């Protein structure tokens, strides 16, 4: 359905001037939630004036290197229940607490003290994924990351390197793959992209080491590889990759599912990404936008219908942040 060539045009800068930008919620009203890793605030954005608001601080975040206050999602209830899911690397781990959010209360103190839902991903210096979402069969899913350890990723008992699938409520959601366990896929590196199609399946990007990174089709059970490979041609009993990439002109973070077509956000590459799908297969050749225009890219969402928010991340330790940085833009897309 998506044509073989697409395009992507910038209508406007939405919002300047914001810190780690990380998690983005988009409310039903038309505004945006975002999170900043490091300085562990959800802050909205008035979609119109670009106006910020911080509606507080997530308590127990302890920022350090890729960890800190990561993904954000609405409750798939929240028009009702106002409820906020945030995925954070705290002391003793990555967790996932739920708050509820209250915007006729003063600035700073918009969230209620948290819920914890989940604890004990591994956490480290680096890997530890973060990126959360409900899916269609109302599941909350997180991508987690081996924390630096190769070795938790293939051990199903280990929640590194993995896509768990759990209730709202932290529970195994039922109907996972493995008896009792949040495990919904495995033999993952680093994950910090997740998307379902029209078809309600999920596709999830990943970071590899020094040779490819991923787009994986998501499966409950299997395996995708990691350490023992890395891209295409992982053998026997691993499951392949939709789409490749060198490290160097992707390092993919967030993406997004519009017009048929996979968006995925690429840090070190600096660029937004298309992915035209045929089922679970590229329909044609992916394509690159907006290299090095807006330097490193961590996050883009559905804005409805062809219309895209794409958020910048020269501020996160490994940019060379620009006056105005980090931004978040809309974007027009085929
Ligand atoms: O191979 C690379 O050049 C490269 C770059 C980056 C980056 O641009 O921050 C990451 C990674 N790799 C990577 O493997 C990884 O897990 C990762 C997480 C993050 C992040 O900022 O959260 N960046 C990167
Ligand atoms: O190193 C390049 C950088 O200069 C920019 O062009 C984005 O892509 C990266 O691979
Ligand atoms: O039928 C599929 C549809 O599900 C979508 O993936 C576009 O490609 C078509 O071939
Ligand atoms: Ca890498
Ligand atoms: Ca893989």
């Amino acid at each position: 359905a998506p044509p073989a060539k697409g395009s992507v045009k910038v209508l406007r800068t939405v919002a300047t001037g914001l810190n780690s930008p990380w998690g983005l919620a988009p409310l039903p009203g038309g505004d945006l939630l975002v999170s900043s890793r490091d300085e562990a605030t959800i802050t909205r954005v008035d979609a119109k004036t670009g106006r910020k608001t911080e509606l507080g601080e997530v308590p127990g975040v302890s920022p350090s290197g890729e960890g800190g206050l990561l993904g954000i999602a609405l409750s798939p209830d929240y028009a009702s229940d106002h409820m906020v899911y945030a995925y954070f690397t705290s002391a003793s781990d990555n967790r996932i607490v739920r708050m509820l959010y209250d915007e006729k209360k003063p600035s700073g103190e918009q969230l209620g003290a948290p819920d914890t839902v989940f604890r004990g991903i591994p956490k480290g210096v680096i890997h530890n994924g973060g990126r959360i979402a409900f899916g269609p069969d109302k599941m909350l899913y997180a991508g987690t990351g081996e924390s630096g350890d190769t070795g938790l990723s293939q051990d199903r008992k280990s929640l590194g390197g993995k896509i768990l699938r759990m209730t709202p409520d932290g529970e195994p959601a039922p109907g996972n793959p493995f008896p009792g366990s949040p495990v919904y896929s495995y033999g993952h590196r680093n994950v910090q992209g997740l998307a379902w199609d029209d078809k309600q399946r999920l596709f999830a990007s990943e970071f590899g080491q020094d040779t490819w990174d991923e787009l994986n089709a998501i499966k409950p059970g299997d395996n995708y590889g990691w350490p023992e490979a890395e891209g295409k041609g992982g053998g026997s009993g691993f499951h392949d990759p939709v789409a490749q990439w060198s490290t160097d002109e992707a390092s993919p973070s967030g993406i997004a599912y519009a017009e048929g077509s996979v968006w995925m956000a690429g840090l070190r590459g600096e660029r937004l990404w298309r992915i035209p799908l045929k089922g679970t297969a590229a329909a044609a050749d992916p394509q690159a936008f907006l290299e090095g225009e807006y330097g490193r890219l961590r996050t883009v969402a559905p804005a409805g219908g062809d219309k895209l928010w794409l958020v910048t991340s020269n501020t996160d330790g490994r940019g060379d942040a620009k006056g105005g940085d980090d931004r978040i833009l809309e974007l027009e897309v085929e």
